[PDB]
Order: C-alpha cells, then structure tokens, then sequence
C-alpha cells in the first residue's frame, strides 16, 4: 500500500504515507512509467473547497472550532448560489505557500514558509496588472538581496476570459529568427518575441534584449508594457582566473519569475499568479548557456580554453561546463546578488525531505528535475529514492493563450 | 493523436509514439496515484502462455510466423510441459532469447551493441568445478587481451524441487572490502558482505584496497565452493592522468571486464539463475560512481586536495573539478592500456542512434531515464533531452534474491 523509500548513500529507509492524500492522477500506469515526460460543477468544487478549508483551520490548530464551522457554511452558501466562492486573504496566503511546498519539481522548497504574497485580486486592467508586476519585481529583487514572492491576480470565472501573462517569465531575452534558419538571442523565446513584434514592439538586435510584457485582461487583446531598465537587475559574467571570459560579453538577469503557471487552491484557479525565488547556478550556467537549443556557448568557451575539441574523450564539454558554472557563481557573488550552487541547494533539499517526513509522512519529488544537470551523482539527491504525486494546492501548466 | 505514449526530444523538437509498450506483460511499480520510477528495486498454465509467446517471438524474428515449423514447435512445447511440467529451449532459441533480453533491458545504455553477443551454451554443466572452467573460458574470450567482446554464459535452468545453479558474487571481478576496527572499510565498501562470506567459506584474506575476490560458485543442492581466479586472467588497468603527474602515485586501478553474475535470465517462462554476462565499461561507471560515490572508494576529497582546490566551500565546484579529472584519468589510462572503454558522450550519442533504430524496428524502446542519463554531465549528453517510456518486456534480465 505504502512505498518504501531508501537512501542508497546512508542505507536509511522511510515509508511515504503522504501520497495516500493524492486526488489527481499522474501519467504512469502499472504497464509503463511515464515519469520522465515534461508535460501531461458544484459537487466537485465543493469537496475541494471543504478539503482545503480543513487544511487551513488544521494549519492554525483551530480545527473543529466555531470559526471553522462558520467558514465551511459561508463557502457552501456561496457555491450553492453562485457556482463559485472566494478566498479570504489569509487562506490565500496559506494556499500559495502550500502550493510551493507541494511542487514536486522544486529543489528550493526548504524556503517554502518564507514567501511574500501580494494579493492582486482587485485588478481590473492590464495597466493595473503592470503596476502590480512592477511592485513585485521591485520587492523581489531588493537590490540583489532576493526575496521570494508571488502576486496573485483575479481567479478564473465561468463567464469570461482569464487574466493572463503571456510571457513565460517576467524577464526573458528576445530570440530573433533569422532568414538563414538560426536564432539570435535566446532560442527558447522565438515565438514570444514574434508575438510582441506583432502586437507592436520595436525590436532590437542584441543577444540580451529584455522583452516587454504582454499582459491580458479578460477578453481583450493583450497589451504591451516595457519594463523600466532600472527594474531589471542583470549580472555581467566574468571568470575569476580566465580574463578572456568577460570578453565573451555574456550576462544574465537576477530574478527568476515564472509567470505562465496556474495556481489551484481549493478548486479555484488563478491563471495569472507570477512567482519568483532566486536561481540555482546550474539553471543559468548549464541549461540556459549550454543547452544546444539555447545560447549553446560550450564550443566557444572550449575553444577559448584551447581544449581539444576533435574528440569527446578529452571531456572538453565537461571541462568547459564547469568553468561556465563557476563564472556564474563568481559573477553573482561579486555583484552581491543571491544565488545558490547545486551542492548547497541539494544539501538543503535533503534537510527539507527530512523535515517533511516528520511533518507530513512524506514529500512529493520528481527525481529527474531535482537531480542537477551536471555532477548528478556528486550530489546527495542522486542517491535518494523519491516518490512523485500530485497534492493540492498546486502549480500546474496551462495552455498558451493564443 | 494515437493512444500510445507520445514521446518528445526537447533538443530536436521531434515526436514519436511508443507502440511497443502494448507488448508488455509484466507490471512495473508505478500507478496513476504515484510514480515510483526512481526506486532501484521494484508454475503450470502460466508457463505455457509465457512459452507460447516466446516461441511466436522466435518465429517472427526468423520471418516464419504461421508456418508448420512454428506450429509443430508450439505443439512440441505444449506436449513437453504437459508431461514434465517444464520444457527445454533449442540452441538458436537460447541465442535469440539472450540477445532479446539484452535488447529489452531498460537500464542499459549500451544496447546499440545488442545484436553482437557471443552466447556460450553451458546448459550441460553439472558441477561447481565445471562452472569454474566455463567462467574462465568466458573471461578469457570476453577479455581478449583488452579488445573486449560481449558474451554471456548460460548455465542449467531452474528445475522443480532440485536446487539452483548460483554464482554468489554479484560480479565476476570484485575488490575485497575489509571492515576495520575503527568502523571504516579498506577496499570496496560495496563488497563487505561477499568478502565476509568468502572468508567464512575458507578464503585466506589479504589487506589491500584492490584485492580480487575469489568466486563462490554453487551447483545444485550443494554448499558453494570457492575458486581463486588466476591473476593473468583478470586484466587490470593502473590509473594515471595525462597531465597531472602525481595522479599515478595514488595507486588507483580498475579491472577491465564488467561481468554481472547475479541476475536471473528469464526466457519463455524458463529461469536461468546463473547466466553471467559481460560487456565493456562506460567510463563514468568507474571514474564517477566506483571511485567517487561517498559510500564506495570516496576519493574526491583526496583528489581535490592534490589539485589544491578550495574544499571548504561548495561554491568552488571542487567536487565537479575533481570528478572531471578522475574521469579523464579513467579514459586516458584505458586508451593507453589498449583496453576497450566508452566515454559518456560517445555512449549516449550511440544510444540515441539505437533509439531511432528501435523506433523503426519495434515502435519504441523501454528505457529507464534515471539510469540512462550519466551521473556526471547529464544535460550535456543528448539522452537528457529525450523523454523515455519504461516498461518490462520478456525475455528479460531480472534481479533475484541472494542465495544465502
Ligand atoms: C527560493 C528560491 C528557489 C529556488 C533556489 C528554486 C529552485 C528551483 C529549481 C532549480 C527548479 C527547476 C528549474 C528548471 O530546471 O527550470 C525549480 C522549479 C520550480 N519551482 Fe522553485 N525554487 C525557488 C523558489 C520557488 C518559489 C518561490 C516557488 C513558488 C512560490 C517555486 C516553485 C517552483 C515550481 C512550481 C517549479 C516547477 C517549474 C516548472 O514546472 O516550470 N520555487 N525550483
Ligand atoms: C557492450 C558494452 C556495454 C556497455 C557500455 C553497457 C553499459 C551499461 C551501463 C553504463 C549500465 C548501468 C550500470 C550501472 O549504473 O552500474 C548498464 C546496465 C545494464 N546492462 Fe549494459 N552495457 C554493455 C553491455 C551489456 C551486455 C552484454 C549486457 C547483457 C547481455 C548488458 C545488460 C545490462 C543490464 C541487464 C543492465 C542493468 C544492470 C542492473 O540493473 O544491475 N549490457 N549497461
Ligand atoms: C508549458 C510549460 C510551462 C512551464 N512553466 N514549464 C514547463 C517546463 C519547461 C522546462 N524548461 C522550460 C520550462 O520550465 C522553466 C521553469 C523555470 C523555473 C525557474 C525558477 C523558478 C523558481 C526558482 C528558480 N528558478 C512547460
Ligand atoms: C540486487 C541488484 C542486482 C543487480 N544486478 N543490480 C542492482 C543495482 C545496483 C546499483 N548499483 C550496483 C548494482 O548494479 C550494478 C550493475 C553493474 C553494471 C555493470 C556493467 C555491465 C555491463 C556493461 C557495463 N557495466 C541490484
Ligand atoms: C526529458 C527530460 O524529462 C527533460 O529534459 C527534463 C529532465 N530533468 C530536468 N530537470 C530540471 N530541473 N529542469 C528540466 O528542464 C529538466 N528537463
Ligand atoms: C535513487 C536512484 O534511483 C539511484 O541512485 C540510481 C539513480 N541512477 C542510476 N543510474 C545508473 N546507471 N546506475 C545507478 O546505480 C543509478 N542509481
Ligand atoms: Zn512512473
């Protein structure tokens, strides 16, 4: 019934009992595991509402209380007549942190209780959304001393279109498709660059042009808003011993703010609820700069390092990746902007796994995402078995609005 | 789309559907409620149906599906099971099944080689002494003075009542792990138990970091007998670095031949409890897992010290830097010693080609992502960006309980 989970470095074993609380099926069946895949009415809403209000009052040790009975009654009353309900700010705050806590793909969950939540549910226009988005960025960046935050726009409603941020992150570099097939700037962002231009943006021609935000209020053409350059902290990349590295003119932004995921709490859905923490250095160093379908800088670096490129067995790739990760760590430290390396991050995650075992009887985790993109077995998470399942509140993927 | 798993490669942006998983007869450990893909560890009427299915696979592989030889062989199997409870495989059926078991193995990144496997039939073997001869012959052939050749030796299958053939050691070549008075381990901590069992059964132990263990071989219904490998048979590679001159002075070494001896090979219901197989190493197995795991040789700190790295802080990437050099040393030393080895880039590129072959041939390929992606430099290899469907096909290599 309950999965035995072993750590192979320390020989220790736990039993996950928290998965018994899952209500949403994943992609796997007894016939085939599909775990490495990146992508996937009153009575129903009511029971998700009840369950979540239970979660809430239990979390403040007021389970069973008067205030608890009277809240379940309100929600019942509101659904029974409107087909939906609304959350109190504190319940919202509880739900957002729990959605982060439950995120199986997140290695930063040790921080889950430290989350600044901006209630933006009194938002009626793209203009307003933009104002909130700027306050979020200002707060989250905090002159390099990054602080986690989420800003929660108005929930989905039966009648009308969603509030949406079209951009996948609040900060993204343009990718400019070229006549000769290739991309200039960030290949991940070709389509979103093209949508911006379509909706009227004057393009630049650099590899690090910060995109404008396309913000959408229900049932309206999305609107374009340029972030003021002052708001977007960037870090120029250099290397501590290699002088020529800085000459590559490479850089990256401080704030990782995801803005396309949907926040589900108690069956309510928040289609625009951007959140940010801080980067783990491998996201920038390994994936963003070294993925072949991204900035793909490995060879350029290896050639600068005068490495033997002609053969795989010289490990020129592994050697250059390390220097690029180190340049990221060094550059962020020198700019006094928050960053965590993959060894410190996974060590803190083990700690988190242990806390959640005592607290909840397990922890949902996606091994393929938790283990870093380089030096996997050098980190303690590699050696840790992990059980993956969906709890609610949750961050989910959603369709692109166009 | 089709209702078969859609599978995407995020580097190339290409889609396939896996239709081969339809063939799976054995449940793995996952359910809609929770994914368990990261766990290392997840007869009668039954026999006949497994047997029928293997025979059909066999006749299909030789394009004689529906033929008289096919239905007569089916009939031949049914009759044999009807009277004896069991049946026996024809020689070419065993060769086909051993290859197909390797081809079906979701945890093996080396499967582009699957069609090239030397199968030694040893189903005549009737003593622990004779197992030893077969194994020595295997090691001799597979090692081939360094020009390694994949091979499997197949010992008699399980029988009703009668006891199993078993090789007690988990690999044909293993270094001793000696438990110290201060709680530490000299040698390979992975091998503490088998070391203790060897001693119990009369082995005179050494005291090095790289003592080759003897074989504990078990014939039906007997206590296991102990056999020492002649050291000229066990090819080893001393380890050195191409530029760090001090690295040879560590006295690190590894053996050439990776030969797994504790897996059960299952074909058409029949269970071969002793069927050791060998290939050649991918360098990360040695340079990263065996030499650097905290619970194995654990040499990272030692190497980083010699390289003068700042080991007091994670953020110097000292671990990553030391691992790279240890991996480079493994590759360099094997190349120098003319012993076959494959780096993790070459290997995983080769596995992408194999995935594409099998898409055309069988409509998919069972694959365990967490095992296929190397333990260093993950996202630098193309398999990282490749979604994979994991499932159990038969023939198969399975794990089995330890014989003690
Ligand atoms: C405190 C700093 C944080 C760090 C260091 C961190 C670390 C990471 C990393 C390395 C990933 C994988 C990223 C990738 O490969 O693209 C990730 C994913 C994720 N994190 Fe965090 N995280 C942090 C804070 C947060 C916060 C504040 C939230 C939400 C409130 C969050 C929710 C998520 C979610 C939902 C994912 C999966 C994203 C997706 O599927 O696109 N994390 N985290
Ligand atoms: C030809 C060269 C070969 C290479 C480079 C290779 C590579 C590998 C690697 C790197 C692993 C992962 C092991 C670990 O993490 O410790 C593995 C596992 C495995 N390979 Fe191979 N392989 C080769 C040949 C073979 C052969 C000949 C067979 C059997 C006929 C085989 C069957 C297996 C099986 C069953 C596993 C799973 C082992 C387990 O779970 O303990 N491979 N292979
Ligand atoms: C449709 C879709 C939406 C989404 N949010 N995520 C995915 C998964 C892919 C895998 N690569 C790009 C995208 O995920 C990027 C998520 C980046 C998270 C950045 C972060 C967030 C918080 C803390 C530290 N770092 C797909
Ligand atoms: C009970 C059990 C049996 C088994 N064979 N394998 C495992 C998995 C664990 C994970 N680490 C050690 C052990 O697996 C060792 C597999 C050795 C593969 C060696 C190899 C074989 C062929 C080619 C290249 N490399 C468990
Ligand atoms: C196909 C595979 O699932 C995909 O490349 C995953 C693997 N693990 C990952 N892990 C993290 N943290 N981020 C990712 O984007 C991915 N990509
Ligand atoms: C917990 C996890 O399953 C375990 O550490 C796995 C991960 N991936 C692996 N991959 C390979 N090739 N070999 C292994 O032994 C492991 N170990
Ligand atoms: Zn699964």
């Amino acid at each position: 019934k309950f999965p035995r989970v072993k750590n192979w470095e320390l020989g220790s074993i736990t039993y996950d009992t928290l998965c018994a609380q899952s209500q949403q099926d994943g992609p796997c069946t007894p016939r085939r595991c599909l775990g490495s895949l990146v992508l996937p009415p009153a009575e129903q809403l009511l029971s998700q509402a009840r369950d979540f209000i239970n979660q809430y009052y239990s979390s403040i040790k007021r389970s069973g209380s008067q205030a608890h009975e009277e809240r379940l009654q309100e929600v019942e009353a509101e659904v029974a007549s409107t087909g939906t309900y609304h959350l109190r700010e504190s319940e919202l705050v509880f739900g957002a942190k729990q959605a982060w806590r439950n995120a199986p793909r997140c290695v930063g969950r040790i921080q889950w209780g430290k989350l600044q939540v901006f209630d933006a549910r009194d938002c009626s226009s793209a203009q307003e959304m933009f104002t909130y988005i700027c306050n979020h960025i200002k707060y989250a960046t905090n002159r390099g001393n990054l602080r986690s935050a989420i800003t929660v726009f108005p929930q989905r409603a039966p009648g009308r279109g969603d509030f949406r941020i079209w951009n996948s992150q609040l900060v993204r570099y343009a990718g400019y498709r070229q006549q000769d097939g290739s991309v200039r700037g960030d290949p991940a962002n070709v389509e979103i660059t093209e949508l911006c231009i379509q909706h009227g943006w004057t393009p630049g021609n650099g590899r690090f042009d910060v995109l404008p935000l396309l913000l959408q209020a229900p049932d309206e053409a999305p609107e374009l808003f340029v972030l003021p350059p002052e708001l977007v902290l960037e870090v120029p990349l250099e290397h501590p011993t290699l002088e020529w590295f800085a000459a590559l003119g490479l850089r990256w932004y401080a704030l990782p703010a995801v803005s396309n995921m949907l926040l589900e709490i108690g069956g309510l859905e928040f289609s625009a609820a951007p959140f940010s923490g801080w980067y783990m250095s491998t996201e920038i160093g390994t994936r963003n700069l070294c993925d072949p379908h991204r900035y793909n800088i490995l060879e350029d670096v290896a050639v600068c390092m005068d490495l033997d490129t002609r053969t795989t067995s010289s490990l020129w790739k592994d050697k250059a990746a390390v220097e690029i990760n180190l340049a990221v760590l060094h550059s962020f430290q020198l700019a006094k902007v928050t960053i965590v390396d993959h060894h410190a991050a996974t060590v803190s995650f083990m700690k988190h796994l242990d806390n959640e075992q005592k607290a909840r009887g397990g922890c949902p985790a996606d091994w393929a995402w938790i283990v870093p993109p380089i030096s996997g077995s050098l980190t303690p998470v590699f050696h840790q078995e992990m059980v993956n399942y969906i709890l609610s509140p949750a961050f989910r993927y959603q369709p692109d609005p166009w």
